Order: structure tokens, then C-alpha cells, then sequence
């Protein structure tokens, strides 16, 4: 046999760097951030594997593989900030951090994948993050943070837990157990939170009409970092808690329906 | 092209006809029918009187319980287009009305806007408008007729006085007061001009190079506080140059409309 292969040019997995749960592997994937990069992946179909990494090694990680910052000073206020999504992309040797930054750079790498971050979104979708930081992640922050952070493995719980209280716990009551303990303090906690995603469901509908997007028929960027933040609380509480089934039958179903759109990418 | 001027409603101020027009929601319907080059004539409301002229012509309210729980809100602009005989109240629906029933002038909220401009209203409340209001109401409220006047602070103290220290002149007295707010409310241009400038670019507008509804409003704003305040005080001179003059060329092309 004189035959000798030639090398294959399919689309080589993609190396994506997620955080685990205390849970064996297939219910290993948790975090609200790094959902919008495993969803953006799947959402066009590229391939990829999951590398696991806890809370306190991301920064000598990132360091390693030459993941940049995703911000300067969230928790010290002189300091870089390293976070989780990064993917090091082998097919062509680059590594990327930050959701919105692995969107652009999937959206340009592989153009013939459904685009999820034209630049006539960058403005409107900037706007969005920072609506929706104040009307739904502060709402949701006391619930899925306190109900997370047991859910991790040892070394990630006594980060996650020293972190999210040293940020938020002043203006929350203090330590995670007294955010929103079971009582009138959740139940008013709830309501805000409700609140929000009525508000949300009302920028939707501000035409007097019900589109699944943002823009309309087609699905965007935006529409997966809210399934994100979604697919996390359902992750995080359990599709059968009786918290996420009340979530399912919020504003008449839309975000039932959107978990469903994500969660069959 | 040749049609019936539309009927434009504005509040006045106590100034004469040429500088009588201040507001920032009526100045987001002048600027699209000026940039719609849709001709139009002014008549004057001022606040108290609002809701009857509202019912007179036809206008429907524009929000639900604003003022009092169980109440429908009236407010201006309101247009009445006698072309068509319609009336149309809130800024936004007048768009889409105009939008539509002038097709061959440029769309100022197509169908794919209307979702991510709801959400920058939102946006734009807690980041502009609130810590703008300690700074243009009690600006605006002196200059206002008297019968506007006693309306503006008795329902604007009434809504966010509790908030900001009582009676107007507490909310920014100048002293290290102002210069926190003013702080703030750079802080928030700042934020703003982050979003346009978030993909590393400094578009000129929202979309792009196309200019849209949600333009119009800011500059709208923006209109507002230049005629509240004088183009020469020298606090409206600071906003022409906050984030590096982008306030200050979006003046320029509202203006040149
Ligand atoms: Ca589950």
C-alpha cells in the first residue's frame, strides 16, 4: 500500500474555557457569562470542548494562554479584572475574552455562520447591556448569586462566596443568607425581579406587537444573552423548582419560549 | 406636496414668539417634522390647560396614572394633521404617524428600531433624565407664564421633591450640592456616548451613518437644555465640549434640520 493520509481541513474543535459545578460532567456548566459564549458557539454550529476551570484560577489561566482582561477594576480598583468565557480558537491561534468580544471575533472568523453582531447592533446592544444590568441582573443578583455558590466545588465556593459578598453584601444585608431569606424579604425581592422581567417583556412589545427577538424574526446577540442569564437560573434552581416554574409563566410565557429557542441550538 | 400646514401643540415660556418653544418632549416632535421637512404651525397650551385642549381636539392621553392613581395623563406634543384629519399624541406615536403617512420622507422608526428604542428609553431615564432633572426643571420652572409656572413646581416638587431636599432650590444650590449633580450628570453623558463609541469607532449616530428616532431624542434633550439654559452660560458651554464635542455636532445637525 503506497497510500499515506492527507490532512483533514475540518473546523477543529474550539477550546472553551468554562467554570464547573460541584455535578458530574454533563450538568457541570452553570454560569450566566459563560452561557452566552456556549450558546453563541452552538447557536452556529461550531465545534468546540469544554476546559474546566474554578473562580480562583482564572486570572494564571488567562495569563497562560494569553487571554487578555475583560475589565479593570470590578472587584480591586486598581486592578485588571480576569474573567471567564475565553476561547483559544486553534484553527487559527487566537484567544479571545469576553462575550461580546468572542461574538465579534466568531461573527468574522466563520462568516458564513448565522452573524449575531452586525455593527448597526453595537450601539443598541451597548444600551441594552446597561439597561438590563439595572432592571433585571441587580433583581436577580440576591437569588441566583446565594443560590449558586453552594452549588460549587470547594475552591470556587470560598471565592465566589468572599467575592460576591465583599461587592454586594452591604447594600444586600450583609452575608448571602440574609439577601433574600424565604419570608417577606424574598417575597418583595421576587416582586422587583418580576417587576424587571415585565419591563423587559415591555421593551418587546413596545409596538403593540409580540416579536420573539429584539429585532423581529431573527434572533441577535441580545437575544442570546438573555436566553443566557435564563438557561443559568433554570441550571442553577432546578427545571422543576417551583421558583423556575413560576419564571416559566411569567409575561404570558416569553421566557419559557425563549429557553426553548436556546436550549435547541 | 403641496398639503395643509399640520397643527403642532407646544408650551410656551415667557419669552416672545420667536424663543417661546423649550420643551424637550415637544422638541422630539418639531425636530422630526422639521427633519421630515413637513410644514407646520404652532399653538401654544400651557400646562393646566392641556388635558381639555387634549379632549377638544381629540387626542387621545398618554400614559396611565402619571399624576394620579386612577386618572388617564395628558400631555403634549400632540399634532393634528388636518390632511388626514387625524390626531396623534405621544412623541413616538407621532413618529410612526408620520413615518407612514409621509413615506417619501426618511423613516425615523421602522419596525426593527422599536424594541432597542424601548429599551433606551429606559436607559436613557435612569442614565440622562434623572440626573438632568435637578438641573433643567428648576432652570425651566422661572421661566414659564405664571399659570404654567404655579402647575410645573407644584407637580414636579410634589413628584420628585421628597428625593432631592423639598423645593427646587434645594436640589442643586450652588456649593459643593451642584457640583456632585453636575458631576453625576457628566457621568451619565459619559455612559452614553460609551454606548455609540462601544465597538472601538465613534459612530455619529446610533445606527451608524444613518440617523434614527432615538438620535432625535437625545438631541432633543440636548436642544432643550441649550434654549434653557443660554447658549453662552457657561454650564451649557461645558456640555458642548464633554466627550470629546460629540453633544456639541449633534446640536449642529438637529439644528441644521
Ligand atoms: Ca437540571
Amino acid at each position: 500500500s503506497g497510500l499515506v493520509p492527507r490532512g483533514s481541513h475540518m473546523i477543529q474543535q474550539i477550546h472553551f474555557y468554562d467554570i464547573p459545578r460541584n455535578r458530574d460532567e454533563d450538568d457541570r456548566t452553570w454560569n450566566p457569562n459563560t452561557s452566552k459564549t456556549r450558546l453563541t458557539l452552538t447557536y452556529k454550529r461550531l465545534p468546540y470542548k469544554t476546559i474546566w476551570v474554578e473562580y480562583p484560577d482564572i486570572e494564571r489561566v488567562c495569563k497562560e494562554i494569553g487571554a487578555e482582561p475583560s475589565a479593570f477594576g470590578l472587584l480591586k480598583e486598581g486592578k485588571p479584572y480576569y474573567s471567564l468565557p475565553v476561547i483559544h480558537d486553534p484553527n487559527t491561534g487566537t484567544t479571545i475574552s469576553d462575550s461580546i468580544r468572542i461574538a465579534r471575533y466568531l461573527d468574522k472568523t466563520y462568516p458564513d455562520t448565522p452573524a449575531v453582531i452586525p455593527a448597526e447592533l453595537e450601539a443598541f446592544h451597548a444600551v441594552f447591556e446597561d439597561a438590563f444590568w439595572d432592571t433585571i441582573f441587580m433583581p436577580l443578583f440576591p437569588f441566583l448569586v446565594p443560590a449558586a455558590c453552594p452549588q460549587l466545588n470547594p475552591r470556587s465556593e470560598a471565592y465566589f462566596r468572599e467575592t460576591r459578598e465583599g461587592k454586594f453584601g452591604s447594600i444586600l444585608g450583609g452575608k448571602m443568607e440574609n439577601w433574600a431569606p424565604t419570608g417577606p424579604v424574598r417575597d418583595d425581592r421576587w416582586k422587583a425581579l418580576q417587576a424587571g422581567f415585565t419591563k423587559m417583556a415591555g421593551w418587546l412589545s413596545a409596538d403593540g406587537q409580540e416579536r420573539p427577538f429584539f429585532m423581529g424574526e431573527k434572533l441577535c446577540y441580545t437575544d442570546i444573552v438573555v436566553g443566557a442569564w435564563l438557561i443559568s437560573v433554570k441550571k442553577v434552581f432546578g427545571s422543576d423548582h417551583p421558583e423556575w416554574l413560576q419564571v416559566e409563566k411569567w409575561d404570558g410565557g416569553r421566557w419559557s419560549r425563549l429557553v426553548q429557542v436556546v436550549e435547541n441550538f
